[PDB]
């Protein structure tokens, strides 16, 4: 072998300057951060920092995974890792800036989203989705608060919920992770979390745009639980017959006759009716104008 080293000028914490604590939680502490020197300098990022001694072997495991699947992902609807390094007591991710929020804080202000919307975010969303599944991902948890919106109002999934189908399926039976409201039948009854568990938390996530309220739920974890397995939905007549059929397809209990889980995949999606005038390859392109966008007293003649 040649014992001589390959040069490389390495990214560190002290290149990146602090501007403002954007969140905080189990997982670690989330900063607005400027990047400070390189090609990339003024560049606005979010930066999420793990402390090593506040990290559980399953959460040192689960941060390991995210970093790999978010090497391996490139779409215009899912966060983007621009660099990843630690210390001797830190791990720290440097992820996309998304300065339009969540779709979890614009559906409490806004109580319920129009169908205009809520086509537009899913579709966006379902190609998210497919894109992870033929790389042998899945999503263990799509709550509206993993959805984020960027400064035009296209959306982005963050990577809290990523996780990969083979991994996962041999930790089935001693892994019991995510929000309760959005579990398919399956994954309640720990059969294994497939693709075609996605596309029930597709239906939730539906569910609870259209109407301000989750589907499924009792007055507890138990009674949740027991309510999915059950799963006798009455469906709001205020919804189009076309989101009503997709919702009746996206909500059948047996994975393998759920919309999605068939021969054309993605495409039993895609040529529903309920997004009938979504052009999928315009849409992609990021062509296809959001219908909601987010975010001097002086006068003389
Ligand atoms: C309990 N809350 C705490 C705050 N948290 C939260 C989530 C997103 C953000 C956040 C805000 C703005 N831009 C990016 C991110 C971000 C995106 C990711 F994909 C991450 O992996 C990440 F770390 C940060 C800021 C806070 C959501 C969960």
């Amino acid at each position: 072998t040649h014992h001589v080293k390959e040069g490389h000028e390495k990214a560190d914490p002290s290149q990146f300057e602090l501007l403002k604590v954007l969140g905080q939680g189990s997982f670690g502490k989330v900063f607005l951060v400027k990047k400070i020197s390189g090609s990339d300098a003024r560049q606005l990022y979010a930066m999420k920092v793990l402390k090593k001694a506040t990290l559980k072997v399953r959460d040192r495991v689960r941060t390991k995974m995210e970093r790999d699947i978010l090497v391996e992902v490139n779409h215009p609807f899912i966060v983007k890792l621009h660099y990843a390094f630690q210390t001797e007591g830190k791990l720290y991710l440097i992820l996309d800036f998304l300065r339009g929020g969540d779709l979890f804080t614009r559906l409490s202000k806004e109580v319920m989203f129009t169908e205009e919307d809520v086509k537009f975010y899913l579709a966006e969303l379902a190609l998210a989705l497919d894109h992870l599944h033929s790389l042998g991902i899945i999503y263990r948890d799509l709550k509206p608060e993993n959805i984020l919106l960027d400064e035009e109002g296209h959306i982005k999934l963050t990577d809290f919920g990523l996780s990969k189908e083979s991994i996962d399926h041999e930790k089935k039976a001693y892994s019991f992770c995510g929000t309760v409201e959005y579990m398919a039948p399956e994954v309640v009854n720990r059969r294994g979390h497939t693709q075609s568990a996605d596309w029930w938390s597709f239906g939730v996530l539906m569910f609870e745009m259209l109407t301000g309220t989750l589907p499924f739920q009792g007055k507890d974890r138990k009674e949740t639980m027991t309510m999915i397995l059950k799963a006798k939905l009455g469906m709001p007549q205020f919804l189009s017959p076309e989101a009503q059929s997709l919702l009746r397809m996206l909500f059948k209990r047996n994975p393998a006759n759920r919309l999605g889980a068939g021969p054309d995949g993605v495409e039993e999606i895609k040529r529903h009716s309920f997004f009938s005038t979504i052009d999928w390859n315009k849409l992609y392109r990021r062509e296809i104008h959001p219908p909601f966008k987010p975010a001097t007293f002086y006068f003389d003649p």
